[PDB]
């Protein structure tokens, strides 16, 4: 027993059986995405165009509901008494430092978003105003951004990282992303074919969602250079491609990742703070109240707003926005998950929340605040920033209106590619992870033999961003029950652990030992007379 | 015979019969003191129904999340007759009926069309926002209390199944049975009466507009919608004087196929994508504008929205208060031995569920239609849109015919529930109330369900809503008083002292 | 025994300036008025908007939580306390604005609404009075009371920071300054709501057919007046004057608002208590986010002579207001305190609002205004004269005016002393009364600064005294924490499983 017990131990620790029916149907899709794409390339984009039509349209409300659903969901299992539980066994303290900890998910599973949405999407909800409400709205314009990079699309990241986390660490299953869904599934079923299925799924997920992130970047940092200091040609759009390819196929191996991202400070929030005090900074402020304020006041009827919302006239808005984000952030779900479960060790089941909701809600606000802030102010002053309406574009465009403008360009360039580079390693060594049986350290080759196939797909869906943007969201349509499925595993696993039955066991005791002590002073009381 | 109290039948009685001989006899000097009553109680009694309305929603949530949500309606620690999951299948049952056959397609589309106060026309959110107001949370909360209310008194305690002995805290233990006791159970009678015969108009009325749609009856002339209350008067009878076991489970299945029948119907049919859209744009909006809605009163929309209240907003919350004393026990019965905390979020959220996807495909469906150049409206007749929505679907021929049926089955469980429970309150809080009573009742509320629908004449739903309001005006405090006894009452409570 | 000098001649330097500069340099006075007035608005707006919120979900947070549970204590009738406390907080607010905001915000509308719109007219008063205004008061006095009763240092506000300052902290140069900011933002909030008071019971004489002039030789007698009358109540101390007061005080308060209610709209001013609820719920967290930047920018100038205003001013009193709450409040726990200060409060000014500025609305409704030529100060005079017995419920108003002021001066005059006297609860008449008619005659420099400039000083001078005591009222959200975690009956609890 003692010679069986241990060997496995250094068995599952060790094996790197790469699964040759996880990875390869995934390489398929890829590929097939690749070539279905560079071979294909019209009717291709066709299919982009239909599906989109036919999720969005016949799916959207299931984003809609189930998307502020998660959002309660995980608020309430926060708050809940499923909340003291420990990620993994009480005998683990946090893994890494706080800060370092919440700092390591916040730059893991931001995509390129704030950089490129950032400056726009509160500058457009303010030009052209969103469905059912005027136009030149601040409160309106900011309250939605706010609702679209906020709880809403974080708590997924919650949902699936608790998910998996106590899949893992709690009870002490392998590091796949289907069996987070043993409590349903059964031992079985998560080795069986679902469980690739779901694995599976979670990788096509996982690489959609990044190329999309990566497309967008290599957009705007082409974008960056065409305005800043230009190529028309895609020579760059391949070109800066490779340039993050393998910068993040550099970390996958490496920790590199523990400090790529820990360095955003440097970067990111120097530019905040640049732009901070040398643009509107009062502005700004006023801004924060006004964000924080009208995003709460707002806020139901924005998960309310639907494709009848506007009188039937808002289906499409929809699609270019809100719906696009949910699917966007489904499809990075599988992998954020993944990572933010590994640097929760420790963690309670509630204060993983607050770090997963809290912090990079409270970034987000004092971030849109600031350039989605300025440009509004800009916009009021006659001293437009739109340009070309291009978003690319844009981001500079207000930078550059600033003085020392170009200097920032040139960080909020490389600070773009930073931005994705930093959240496309742990990319990788998830897509690997998956790719061998939840191997929690998966071969260095195979993690980046997905990380650059993934990228394989970054040049299909920019160079054949409505195709980046379409591909993705189908790509997320199926994932999303997965999430949705998820939501259920948690708590038939929550409800059927150790610690909350022994204290589900002293709760029924003590209404026994209560009514016993009260009837028996009712008698007492009576006979008395 | 028995020793059933008289004084609670009498008072009853000579109310209904002179609201029978009044409403007959007098059918021009009734419809008077109708719009005259409405006027004072819409007038100087809204601000109440508004304020209290939402009042009940907070106090009702409240007593959940409070430490008396650990208590459970029985003796100490007791526990559930019937699975979490038969409970729940049963409140089910209790959402689908008449109002929703009725104001399912109408009210909706009403506001959409029209828009509602302080908001313009064709909002599809607000239209649904404001009917979720009127058929979920508001409604519910109400029953929830009195329910509560009778469940607490009855199993925790051990008092009779009476409304007054729930005031017992406050009117005492000489109370129940004095003068208020009986009055208190009077009003929760006579409440019943107009609550109950409300619904049983809309039926006869929806039913008789119904057939003149089906093209079976020339028109819903004066001697049209008599025929069908008095067929239907029959079939209450038979299946109380038979044993009254067969409306409350061998109906309401049958209801419970007819009706998710029909609702899958349009469902699927009609724009099943759109109609799904209106699942988070109902909830979503009704989250958002729960408040502005709970602050509407005769002086918003710059003082020009009282009257739309009264002919909705005031007489369906007056219709809450009215059916009040019957949901209650339907509710109370199948609810002994549950937690408080867990009674109330299941009588709020169960039933607001089967309002919410309701509405969200009949009205859903109504401002599809609009939306899209193809009306439904007709002539503004709630009683037959529901049919002109559905004669606007494929097979929508034979599903005006069912429908036409489902209200025969609801004017049933209804006219059925309500007599057992309505002779329940009359035989000293008596469990199974008798066959003759029970049938006796059912046929004078019915006596005026005709009554009001005939006095009115042309679209008399007026009546049937104003006296309905003007029955109901009493109970309203009645129930808020109710809150002051389930208060003290609970801070009594054995447990919360053990605690 | 032995007056803070420290705290008190630095503290009148100021106050002593303010008058030879308001009267001196007339000019350049005003220049400063104007000047920091933009200062403050345009550059800390923000904070007191932001801010401002966190004062309503934190002590809320707190009452229902663990500490609501604790005492403040290791004295005073309790139907009387409220009215003691309430009568302290709330001075002309009612009565000055209880008419005009509700009408004003109908007619005008408000920045990012459209006009005649009674719900958001109603959310936008019910805002300015209800909670947001009295989170202010229930901290400042909850960080003092706490701080005293349940730990044992003086009632000086500076000792409540001695979680953070420390017991050396709360003697060093900022326990004084602390205690400074706490005497001088007291007196201008009086002088403040003096001027404003005095002005609209002027105002109060000259449609009464008494007192057709505006004249100086009048509304001095006014001003003294309740000077003395109220130091006759400062010196009384709490029993026999104080709390006699403010329960008379209470009792014109009904006889008032009763008379308007009968008489007025009935039915709407009833229909209005929903709507005014129901409506502030709703608009509530749009309220807390509207900013400067609200309304397309256009908001600016409103949140400036309204919002920010307000909580300026309650700022400015919360010094006084919550020190004298805390002494009135020994043996009330945490959440007795907490719901104490805003529930009753907040549910009277309601009810108020609904009654006034629902008549005033529902005269605007009917054609038959009551706005005049749109000056505050004499719209409510405006509203009773047009119902029936309206003559002589004006002079009950007048009255009324003046007792609402008095049990807000003597009040402060006391809490003044106390902290004139390292935190003397009942300190020497002569002090409590030295300061009574000190902050009384600074009233006149205000008034009689200009015609115009008494609404432009009272207000934005005001605003500039409680401009560095928003901090103190925001510092006071932390040393109350600490101070709260480190307490004995916390202490005994925190150990679980
Ligand atoms: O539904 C109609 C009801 O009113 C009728 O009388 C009404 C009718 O308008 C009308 O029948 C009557 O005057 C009509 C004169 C010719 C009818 C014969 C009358 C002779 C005197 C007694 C009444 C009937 O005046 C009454 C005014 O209310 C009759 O009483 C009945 O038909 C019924 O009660
Ligand atoms: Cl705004
Ligand atoms: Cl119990
Ligand atoms: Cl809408
Ligand atoms: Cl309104
Ligand atoms: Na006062």
């Amino acid at each position: 027993a003692d010679a069986e017990e241990e060997i496995i131990l250094e068995g599952e620790d060790t094996q790197a059986s790469l699964n040759w029916s996880v990875i390869v149907p995934a390489l398929v899709i890829v590929l097939a995405t690749v070539v279905w794409g560079i071979g294909f390339k019209d009717s291709f984009t066709n299919f982009a165009s239909s599906a989109l039509s036919a999720v969005v349209d016949n799916l959207g409300w299931a984003f809609i509901l189930f998307g502020t659903v998660f959002v309660f969901f995980i608020v309430v299992i926060a708050a809940s008494k499923f909340g003291t539980i420990r990620l993994g066994r009480i005998d683990e303290a946090p893994e890494f430092r706080t800060v370092s900890w919440i700092s390591m998910m916040f730059a893991a599973g931001m995509g390129i978003g704030l950089m490129f949405y950032g400056t726009t999407e509160p500058l457009t909800f303010y030009r052209n105003g969103v469905p059912g409400h005027d136009e030149h709205n601040v409160g309106v314009a900011m309250s939605t951004t706010m609702f679209h990079w906020t709880l809403h699309p974080w708590a997924i990241y919650a949902i699936v990282g608790l998910a998996i986390a106590y899949s893992t660490f709690r009870v002490g299953r392998k590091q796949l992303l289907s069996s987070a869904f043993v409590p349903l599934i059964g031992e079985k079923g998560a080795e069986g074919w679902l469980g690739k299925l779901i694995d599976i799924l979670a990788i096509i997920a996982t690489v959609f969602g990044t190329a999309c992130s990566l497309g967008l970047g290599a957009l705007q940092i082409g974008a960056g250079l065409s305005a800043a200091n230009e190529d028309p040609s895609d020579w760059t759009i391949v070109g800066i491609v490779s340039v993050l390819t393998l910068a993040f196929i550099f970390s996958a191996i490496s920790k590199g990742i523990q400090y790529l991202s820990n360095a955003n400070m440097v970067l990111a929030a120097l530019l905040a703070i640049f732009v901070f005090v040398v643009g509107p900074t009062v502005s700004i402020l006023n801004l924060l109240p006004g964000s924080i304020g009208n995003y709460l006041s707002n806020f139901f009827q924005m998960a309310g707003r639907t494709a009848m919302s506007a009188d039937g006239t808002a289906g499409e808005w929809l699609g270019s926005w809100t719906i696009f984000y949910w699917a966007w952030w489904i499809s990075w779900s599988p992998f954020v998950g993944m990572f933010l479960a590994r640097i929760s060790r420790g963690r309670s089941i509630r204060e993983f929340i607050l770090g997963v909701l809290l912090v990079p809600a409270g970034v987000s606000t004092v971030w849109f605040s600031i350039f989605g802030g300025t440009a509004i102010v800009f916009e009021q002053n006659g001293e437009s920033i739109w340009g070309d309406g291009a978003a690319e574009e844009q981001l500079f465009g207000l930078l550059h209106a600033l003085p020392g403008g170009q200097i920032m360009g040139i960080i909020a360039m490389i600070l773009l590619g930073t931005f994705f580079i930093t959240s496309a390693d742990s990319a990788s060594t998830v897509m690997g992870t998956m790719s061998q049986h939840g191997q929690l350290e998966a071969n260095k080759w195979v993690t980046a033999a997905w990380g650059v196939a993934t990228a394989a797909i970054g040049l299909t869906l920019l160079l054949s961003l409505s195709n980046l943007q379409n591909v993705t969201i189908v790509a997320a349509t199926p994932f999303l029950f997965v999430v949705i499925g998820l939501m259920f595993a948690l708590v038939k696993d929550l409800s059927n652990d150790v610690i909350y039955l022994e204290y589900r066991e002293q709760q029924r005791f003590n209404a026994r030992l209560a009514r016993e002590r009260r009837v028996h002073n009712e008698h007492r009381k009576r006979e008395l007379a």
